[PDB]
């Protein structure tokens, strides 16, 4: 019953707004789990953010780096949408300031300076979630060509299983160590972006930490969430999603439903 149910709702929500969502959501208490379309690929957009500053906290964690490092970058021509660090440009910023920046803040300066100079560019960022077993997850480009969202391309995707299992995996598994772990946590749970999606599908009393994504070409758009109920072990929520013209916009309230309709099912 409840998961073919939860499918229905979702493909009538997919043709109500012409386009494709993908889902994927685990109850870490039960082990329950939802999928629709989750084995299909969707763009990242931004959304790989969240991995780039936990494969930056793994880095601080093997002592290859260190979170208080200043990273200077005063001579660079930042990109597109750099709030954070184009206010820190004169002075620099710590390693942990500037990876957090990317997460909370979608700060693509962020992204490209940690990318060019600490994690090997976009095939080290896949090689570390190789490391993590997560064999579905590509970055091919750079910010901001990565966000191009073209239908038919397999660059810059991944599908929402792979998304879900990973933050698992990284959020609550053991990739970082208790302290590091928490940390990552922070910065999710600090995340600015994300008001209208995930965290708009359960009550504001829960902790919700996310990273979401926007194309801004063929309404491609995402979110993914650990989600701390009242009282009850973490839920994953993992939420992408297509439109099929160019020139459509994302939809945050369809986000927010395929995530209420998720929650459910995994109930």
């Amino acid at each position: 019953n409840k998961s073919d149910a939860a499918a229905k709702q979702i493909k009538k929500l997919e043709e109500d707004f012409d386009g494709r969502i993908g889902v994927f959501a685990i109850d870490t208490g039960s082990g329950n789990t939802f999928g629709y379309r989750s084995d299909e690929r969707f763009p990242l957009c931004s959304s790989f953010k969240g991995f780039l500053a936990a494969a930056v906290l793994e880095r601080v964690q093997q002592k290859k780096l260190d979170i208080n490092q200043k990273v200077k970058y005063e001579s660079r021509d930042l990109e597109y949408h750099s709030p954070i660090t184009t206010k820190y440009k004169g002075s620099g910023m710590t390693l942990g300031d500037m990876a957090s920046a990317a997460l909370q803040y979608s700060d693509n300066g962020a992204t490209n300076i940690i990318m060019e100079r600490f994690l090997g560019g976009p095939e080290g960022m896949t090689k570390f979630m190789r490391s993590i077993g997560d064999n579905e997850f590509r970055l091919d480009r750079w910010e901001l060509e990565l966000n191009t969202a073209i239908p038919g391309d397999k660059r810059d995707t991944s599908t929402p299983k792979a998304v879900a299992n990973s933050l698992n995996k990284l959020a609550l598994g053991n990739v970082l160590n208790a302290k590091v772990k928490a940390i990552y946590q922070n910065w999710l749970k600090g995340n600015t972006t994300g008001d209208a999606r995930i965290r708009a599908s359960v009550p504001a009393d829960w902790v919700v930490g996310d990273k979401t994504g926007s194309c801004g070409a063929y309404g491609t758009a995402n979110d993914y969430a650990v989600i701390w109920p009242k009282n009850r072990a973490p839920l994953i929520v993992s939420i992408y999603t297509t439109r099929k013209s160019k020139d459509d916009k994302h939809s945050d309230k369809t986000i927010a439903e395929a995530s209420r309709i998720a929650i459910q099912a995994i109930d």
